[PDB]
RNA sequence: GGGGGAGCCGAAAGGCGAAGAACCCA
């Protein structure tokens, strides 16, 4: 499996809605394609990597380039979540935050939560 | 092959689409 730790669901959904919000003051990448070019270019802020993705290797990548980058990632349990947190109309396999816009405190707090699983 | 990244089809109702719509480059 692609999913080398596990998330509690609580900061699943601190994740999501932190994403929703930064959506708003910010700059997000959806897609497999456009987070992971954003990754390698060095962008990305925080990504995030839904777990019921078939084929696995669509997102299968993702967790070791990230770590490659140095770049936090969290897992978030559907697609079809994650998809309403980037606020698109279809399911979404993964995703990242670019620019925290107005959310620069909260998401760094997210990420040392995340460090600390 | 490399980008771009949410539109596209349709009279409407609908449907398709980040598991990638237009469109650009080769």
């Amino acid at each position: 499996s692609y999913v080398r730790f596990e998330v509690p669901e609580d900061m699943q959904n601190e994740a999501l809605s932190l994403l929703e919000k930064v959506r708003e003051s910010g700059k997000v990448k959806k897609g497999t394609n456009e987070t992971t070019k954003a990754v390698e270019r060095g962008l990305a802020k925080l990504v995030y990597i839904a777990e019921d993705v078939d084929p696995p290797e669509i997102v299968a990548h993702l967790p070791l380039l990230c770590e490659e980058k140095n770049v936090p990632y969290i897992y978030v349990k559907s697609k079809n979540d994650l998809g309403r947190a980037v606020g698109i109309e279809v399911p979404c396999a993964s995703a990242a935050i670019i620019n925290e816009g107005e959310l620069r405190k909260e998401l760094g707090s997210l990420v040392e939560k995340i460090k600390g699983l």
